């Protein structure tokens, strides 16, 4: 049921690691920065996200997160349906690769009006998700939820 | 209305959480810091403004209403800053029941996990979810839909 699925991603930058999760059906996005990506890193990340929208299934990034005991128990506390992330559709490579090239193309446009990377990856979550393709993405996930709870 | 939120501080482990309300709805955001500081503030609100379509906030005390950094943040974000004088009096009341209620819900669930931030943020999933009719997230997502159409 897609106002409830979201796709997890996993991207690098300045030796650090860039977790996102993107609402498929409007392509906004949140995310944090964390040293390096584990079980336990990516458990927290859902939890927070699945308290903050209805999140009904997660593709996950890949294998490890999926296979990852902490992963299942944090999908299962919050009532997530933890799914694999194989590309079916081949179009999905392609929109979470422009997706990445998308954000570190802007943090490097915002990179010098903050000292840390997590302040900066913030900054650019803020424009991807207010950016006017005409709606938002903001504009496009509440809508989406909106007409599905009624 | 859709767009105003209230900042509201509250201490527990020695730790301090810092909340989000969304004050049509009762839906919050939450986070764990060592200390309230302005910089800590300002990145709150950063994140807060990146998922939500924040207008307004109401600042929780006058050292963040004073901070240059967290003014900084709100312009940034597009933020209107304002004080959290409670000229409405029933809003003093409602935030201490609100922590009230978190603190009971973080106690709870307080031994499902060892950190901190791992029980606040079952807190604030509970706490969106509960149903007293509609949950506080979908009286968010209904009232900001509506204003956009
Ligand atoms: C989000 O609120 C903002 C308020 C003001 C600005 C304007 N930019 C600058 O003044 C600046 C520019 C370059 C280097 C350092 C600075 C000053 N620092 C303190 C900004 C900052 C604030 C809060 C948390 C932070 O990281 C956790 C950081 C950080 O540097 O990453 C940006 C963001
Ligand atoms: C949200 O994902 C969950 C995964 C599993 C559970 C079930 N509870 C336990 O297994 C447990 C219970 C008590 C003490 C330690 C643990 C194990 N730890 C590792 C849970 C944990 C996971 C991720 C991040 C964390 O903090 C950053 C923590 C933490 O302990 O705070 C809850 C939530
Ligand atoms: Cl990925
Ligand atoms: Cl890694
Ligand atoms: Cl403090």
């Amino acid at each position: 049921s897609s106002p409830g699925i979201w796709q997890l991603d996993c991207t690098h930058l300045e030796g650090k690691v860039i977790l996102v999760a993107v609402h498929v059906a409007s392509g906004y996005i949140e995310a944090e920065v964390i040293p390096a990506e584990t079980g336990q890193e990516t458990a927290y990340f859902l939890l927070k996200l699945a308290g903050r929208w209805p999140v009904k299934t997660v593709h996950t990034d890949n294998g490890s997160n999926f296979t990852s005991t902490t992963v299942k128990a944090a999908c299962w506390w919050a009532g997530i349906k933890q799914e694999d992330g194989i590309p079916y559709n081949p179009q999905s490579q392609g929109v979470i690769e422009s997706m990445n090239k998308e954000l570190k193309k802007i943090i490097g446009q915002v990179r010098d009006q903050a000292e840390h990377l997590k302040t900066a990856v913030q900054m650019a979550v803020f424009i991807h998700n207010h950016k006017r393709k005409g709606y938002s993405a903001g504009e496009r996930i509440v809508d989406i939820i909106a007409t599905d709870i009624q």
